[PDB]
């Protein structure tokens, strides 16, 4: 789910608050997402809302009653380290994964704040 | 919370389930306990009823409602290790803690199935 989500991305930048930094970024980090992505944090969710759409192909997710965005998965956070919980189902295991490659590359990419709330005919 | 702990339990002892094979073991494992603990694994069971009552002294667990089985925390199994979560308030990383010793203690002491729904007029 989003809680978990920005929560990992904490984990590996503890300065930011990733609900108010990272939404609505360039043209997919953020709920959507068309176009060409803008630059390389950009490309990072571009791949984070890929991941998702394939999730909600496998046979797993499809079992369940919960938007990527809500369906809680175990992780946890330590010495800035994301680790993703053997506890976790096949469905959440996949989008714990998800999200743990997304934070990841949030934080190794530039953060261009011109793109902070890009105009979506950027897009 | 409660369900973290099976968690936590079945992260050491993966051929178990924690609710079935520890419930109701010895003086202490379960609801309550007095008297002296009948082996090493209600021994196990006796400290982790004391982690419980100091987290209840904490000032910060007592500023939630929540009783220690139904606060819940986060946490990871990996490879079969245990690992409490920074994202863990003061509270919940006590608990959390306190949970992670006893798991690992009931992974290293004897099993006594003789023990098993003890006779509390032993305790
Ligand atoms: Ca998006
Ligand atoms: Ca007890």
């Amino acid at each position: 789910a989003l809680w978990q989500f920005n929560g990992m991305i904490k984990c590996k930048i503890p300065s930011s608050e990733p609900l108010l930094d990272f939404n609505n970024y360039g043209c997919y980090c953020g709920l959507g997402g068309s176009g060409t992505p803008v630059d390389d944090l950009d490309r990072c969710c571009q791949t984070h809302d890929n991941c998702y759409k394939q999730a909600k192909k496998l046979d797993s997710c499809k079992v369940l009653v919960d938007n990527p965005y809500t369906n809680n998965y175990s992780y946890s956070c330590s010495n800035n380290e994301i680790t993703c919980s053997s506890e976790n189902n096949a469905c959440e295991a996949f989008i714990c994964n998800c999200d743990r490659n997304a934070a990841i590359c949030f934080s190794k990419v530039p953060y261009n704040k011109e793109h902070k709330n890009l105009d979506k005919k950027n897009c």
